[PDB]
C-alpha cells in the first residue's frame, strides 16, 4: 500500500512533531531564564519526556535500524529493506533540527546535553545526503546546506573571541557539541563517498571557512588550543578525507571541475563574497610542498613532541588523510588520465612521510610521558600501503633495534634485581614496571605500521 503506512514513517513523524513542540518549550525556557523567574516551566512534563524518553529511544532506533535507512537500491546495505525518499528526507530533516536545539543551549539542557550529542551522532551516521539532495523538498535541502554554514559561523566566533580573550559557553558549546558532530558527519560522508555530491558549492565555501578556522585554531599558542589540540586534529583530518577540492595545491586547482572556482560563474563567485583567486581561499595554510618541507627538517633535526606540539596532533593527521585521499586521483592511479591532474602526488610523497613519521617516534623513544604515539599510529594507516621497499633498511630496522636494545638492557636488569635478594628490591620493581609501561608504549606506537608493512 502507500508508504505512509510504515512503521518508521509513523515513528518519524511523531518524533518530528514532538521536536517541533519542544522547540517552542525551549524557546519559552530560555525567555523565562532571561526574565529571571525561577518557577518550573508550565511544559516541564513535555519537557521531561522530550529529554528522557525521546531522545534515548530515538538513539536506540536509529543504532539499530542505522543500514535500512543507508541501504538504496544501487547498494542493498540492510538485508530487511532500504527506507523511502521521504523516510530519508525525514531523518536528515530530524537531525537538522536537533542541531538547530542544540546550537547554544547545552547549559540550558545540562545533564541531558550528552545525550543530545549521542543521538546526534547517531543521526550524523545514519545520513543519505546523495538522496536527499537529489530528491528532497527545498526546506530538507536548505537546513542541510545551513548546517555547515552555521558550524562555520560559529567556528568564526569562537576563533574571533579566542583572539580577543587576554565567551566561555561558546568554547563550551564548541568542546561538547559542534566538534564531535562535524567529525562524525565528515567521517561519514567520507567513508560512503558522499563528498563528491555534498560538499560543493555553498557547501564547498561553508568548509573553507571551517578548514581555515580549524587550522587557525589547531595550530595556535592558546590555552583553549592547548587543551583541545586532539580534536581539533581529528576534526581537520576528517575534514581533509572528504572535502574534494585540493586546498593544498592550489596552483592546479584549474583541473579540478569539482571546485566553485571552475563550476561557477565569476559573476555568482563574486555575489558570494569570496575572493576573485583560489590563492587567498586559504592564505594561512602553507602548500604542500611547504608542509612536508617543515615536517622532513623537524623530523631530521631531532625535535621532541614539546618543540613540535601542533606538527604532530594537527598537521601530520590533515597530511596523512590528504595523501592518501589525492593519491587515487594523482599521476599514479590514473594512467590513462593523461591530461593533467588537480593534484601531483605520488608514492613518493606517501612513503617519505611515512620515514618522516617513524624518525619522530624514533627521536621520542623513551620519553618519560608521550600520550600522542596512539594516535600516530592511527594516523598514519592510511599511507602505509604506498610505503617503498627501501624504508625497511633506513626506517624500521633501525627503530626495531632501538626497541629490542631497549627490551634486553630491561629485562637483564630485572633478571638482575630478582637474581639479588639484598637491599630495598620494592623501588627497583616499581622503577622497572614504570620502564616496561614505556617500552609496551613505544612498542604499541610502531609495531602497527611495521604489521601492515610485512603484510
Amino acid at each position: 500500500s502507500s508508504m505512509e503506512k510504515r512503521f518508521a514513517y509513523k515513528f518519524l513523524k511523531k518524533i518530528l512533531k514532538y521536536v517541533d513542540s519542544a522547540q517552542e518549550f525551549i524557546a519559552h525556557l530560555e525567555a523565562i531564564v532571561s526574565s529571571g523567574k525561577t518557577e518550573k516551566s508550565p511544559h516541564d512534563q513535555e519537557i521531561k519526556f522530550f529529554a528522557k524518553v525521546l531522545l534515548p529511544l530515538v538513539d536506540q532506533y536509529f543504532t539499530n535500524h542505522h543500514l535500512y535507512f543507508l541501504s538504496s537500491p544501487l547498494k542493498p546495505l540492510s538485508s530487511s529493506g532500504y527506507a523511502s525518499h521521504k523516510e530519508k528526507e525525514m531523518v536528515a530533516s530530524l537531525f537538522c533540527k536537533l542541531a538547530a536545539l542544540v546550537r547554544h543551549r547545552i547549559s540550558l539542557f545540562g545533564s541531558d546535553s550528552t545525550t543530545m550529542v549521542s543521538c546526534l551522532h547517531i543521526l550524523a551516521q545514519t545520513l543519505d545526503t546523495r538522496t536527499v539532495m537529489k530528491s528532497g523538498s527545498e526546506l530538507v535541502k536548505a537546513g542541510l546546506r545551513a548546517f555547515f554554514e552555521n558550524a562555520a559561523e560559529d567556528l568564526e566566533k569562537t576563533s574571533e573571541n579566542l583572539k580577543l580573550g587576554k565567551v566561555s559557553q561558546n568554547i563550551n558549546y564548541t568542546t561538547v557539541a559542534l566538534l564531535p558532530i562535524l567529525t562524525s558527519i565528515f567521517e561519514h560522508v567520507a567513508q560512503h563517498q558522499f563528498g563528491v555530491d555534498l560538499l560543493l558549492g555553498d557547501v564547498q565555501i561553508s568548509c573553507y571557512h571551517i578548514l581555515c578556522s580549524l587550522y587557525s585554531l589547531g595550530t595556535g599558542k592558546n590555552i583553549y588550543v592547548e587543551r583541545q589540540r586532539p580534536a581539533l586534529g581529528e576534526c581537520l583530518a576528517s575534514l581533509a578525507a572528504a572535502i574534494p577540492v585540493a586546498f593544498l595545491e592550489p596552483t592546479l586547482n584549474r583541473y579540478n571541475p569539482l571546485s566553485v572556482f571552475n563550476t561557477k560563474t565569476p559573476r555568482e563567485r563574486s555575489i558570494l563574497g569570496m575572493p576573485d583567486t583560489v590563492e587567498e581561499m586559504c592564505p594561512d595554510i602553507p602548500q604542500l610542498e611547504g608542509l612536508m618541507k617543515e615536517i622532513s627538517d623537524l623530523a631530521e633535526s631531532g625535535a621532541r613532541y614539546t618543540e613540535m606540539p601542533h606538527v604532530i596532533e594537527v598537521i601530520l593527521p590533515m597530511l596523512c588523510n590528504y595523501l592518501s585521499y589525492w593519491w587515487e586521483r594523482g599521476p599514479e592511479h590514473l594512467p590513462p588520465s593523461t591530461g593533467p591532474w588537480c593534484t601531483k602526488v605520488t608514492s613518493e610523497h606517501l612513503s617519505v612521510i611515512l620515514g618522516n613519521i617513524l624518525k619522530i617516534i624514533n627521536n621520542n623513544l623513551g620519553i618519560d610521558e608521550a600520550s600522542w604515539m596512539k594516535r600516530i599510529a592511527v594516523y598514519a594507516q592510511p599511507i602505509i600501503s604506498k610505503a617503498r621497499p627501501d624504508l625497511l633498511k633506513s626506517h624500521f630496522i633501525p627503530t626495531l633495534e632501538k626497541l629490542k636494545k631497549k627490551a634486553v638492557k630491561t629485562v637483564q636488569e630485572e633478571e638482575q634485581l630478582k637474581a639479588d635478594t639484598k637491599g630495598d628490591t620494592q623501588e627497583a620493581e616499581l622503577l622497572i614496571l614504570d620502564e616496561f609501561a614505556v617500552l609496551c608504549r613505544d612498542l604499541y606506537a610502531f609495531y602497527p605500521m611495521l604489521i601492515r608493512y610485512v603484510d
